[PDB]
This record gives structure tokens, C-alpha cells and sequence, in this order.
């Protein structure tokens, strides 16, 4: 029994679907 844990970015609410893509997101996202 394992869920689908989603990732979000907090500064904006963009939908990460992983780690890798929020990493991404994140280093280029508005401080
Ligand atoms: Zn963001």
C-alpha cells in the first residue's frame, strides 16, 4: 500500500509531479 506522493511548489502552487521536475522548477522560480 503505497500512494502517489505529488510534489508543489509553495511559492506559487505549480503542480510537480516529481522531485526532478520541482528541483527544475524551484532553482528558476521566483524567489
Ligand atoms: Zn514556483
Amino acid at each position: 500500500s503505497r500512494n502517489i506522493p505529488i510534489h508543489s511548489c509553495p511559492k506559487c502552487g505549480e503542480v510537480l509531479p516529481d522531485i526532478d521536475t520541482l528541483q527544475i522548477h524551484v532553482m528558476d522560480c521566483i524567489i
